[PDB]
C-alpha cells in the first residue's frame, strides 16, 4: 500500500499568523527540497497609517522577480503621485507600470541576479502578482496573473480578481494585436503559459506599442469593495490551489474551520495544501 505517496517530493510548511486590533492574519508557503522556490508574497498588518499589505507573486519558473517584488514592490508604491493622493486604484496602476519599468535597470538587474543564485532576469524571468491593499475598510485588489484573491461576503464566494491566462477573450486579443500566438497547450508564442506579468520583458518588446499594448502586460486589473460587517475573511493564493478547487470551495474549506478553538489561520493554510496535494496562500481575517 504506497498510492500517490511515493512520488510526492519532500516538501517543507512556512507557516505564520499575526494581528493587529484591526484584522487576523496567517499564511503558509511550501517548497519542495530539491525544486527550486518559484513563490514569494507580503503580510504587512502595519503597512502605512490604517493600512495593511498583503500580496501573492509566482515566478512560474525562476523565483528572482518573485522576491524581488516582495523585497521592493510595497515600498514603491508609497513612492507613486497617485499614492499620497489617496488614489488608491491609480496609484496601484501606477506602481505595477513603473516597477516593471525599474526591471531593466542595471542596478536592479545586479540585484536580481544576486536573488537568481547568460540569463538575463526580469527579461527571462517575471512573476504573476495579486495585491490587496486595506485602507481603513476600503480593500483595493490589482491582479496581473493567474493568482487570485477571494471574498468571504454574505457567506459566499466573491472574487476581487479577475484572473488572466492567454486563452482568454481580452488576453489573446491584445496578445493577437502585439503579433503573438497562443499554443493549444496555452503557451503564449510556445512559451510562457502566462499572459499578465511583472518581469518578463522578452515578452514587453514591441517599441511601436504602450506598455499596457504588450504580448505580457503589467497592467493590473482592478477591483474595490468597503469591508463590513457580512465580510467574514479573504483569500490571496497562487494558482497551485485554484488548479485544484473553485473559490467557492475554497470558502466553504475556510469557512469549515475558521471560528474551531484552537485553530490558528495558517494551520487552514496547511490543510488546505494537504487536501489540495510552490504553494501560497494567505487568509486575513477582517474584525
Ligand atoms: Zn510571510
Ligand atoms: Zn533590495
Ligand atoms: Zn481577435
Ligand atoms: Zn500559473
Ligand atoms: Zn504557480
Ligand atoms: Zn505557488
Amino acid at each position: 500500500s504506497l498510492g500517490a505517496y511515493l512520488s510526492e517530493p519532500l516538501t517543507t510548511k512556512d507557516s505564520s499568523d499575526e494581528s493587529n486590533e484591526f484584522l487576523a492574519s496567517g499564511s503558509s508557503s511550501m517548497q519542495g527540497w530539491r525544486i527550486s522556490q518559484e513563490d514569494a508574497h507580503n503580510c504587512i498588518l502595519n503597512f502605512d497609517d490604517q493600512c495593511s499589505f498583503f500580496a501573492v507573486y509566482d515566478g512560474h519558473g525562476g523565483a528572482e522577480v518573485a522576491q524581488y517584488c516582495s523585497l521592493h514592490l510595497p515600498t514603491f508604491l508609497k513612492t507613486v503621485e497617485a499614492y499620497g493622493r489617496k488614489e488608491f486604484e491609480k496609484a496601484l496602476k501606477e506602481a505595477f507600470l513603473g516597477f516593471d519599468a525599474t526591471l531593466l535597470q542595471e542596478k536592479v538587474i545586479e540585484e536580481l541576479k544576486v536573488l537568481s543564485g547568460d540569463a538575463e532576469p526580469g527579461k527571462d524571468s517575471g512573476c504573476t502578482a495579486v495585491v490587496a491593499l486595506l485602507h481603513g475598510k476600503d480593500l483595493y485588489v490589482a491582479n496581473a496573473g493567474d493568482s487570485r484573491c477571494v471574498v468571504c461576503r454574505n457567506g459566499k464566494a466573491l472574487e476581487m480578481s479577475f484572473d488572466h491566462k492567454p486563452e482568454d477573450t481580452v488576453e489573446y486579443q491584445r496578445i493577437e494585436k502585439a503579433g503573438g500566438r497562443v499554443t493549444l497547450d496555452g503557451r503564449v508564442n510556445g512559451g510562457l503559459n502566462l499572459s499578465r506579468a511583472i518581469g518578463d520583458h522578452g515578452y514587453k518588446m514591441n517599441k511601436s506599442l504602450p506598455a499596457e499594448e504588450q504580448m505580457i502586460s503589467a497592467l493590473p486589473d482592478i477591483e474595490k469593495i468597503t469591508v463590513g460587517p457580512e465580510d467574514e475573511f479573504m483569500v490571496l493564493a497562487c494558482d497551485g490551489i485554484w488548479n485544484f478547487m473553485t473559490s467557492e470551495q475554497v470558502v466553504q474549506f475556510v469557512q469549515e474551520r475558521i471560528n474551531k478553538p484552537g485553530m490558528k489561520l495558517s494551520k487552514i493554510c496547511e490543510e488546505l495544501f494537504d487536501h489540495c496535494l510552490n504553494m501560497t496562500a494567505i487568509i486575513v481575517q477582517f474584525k
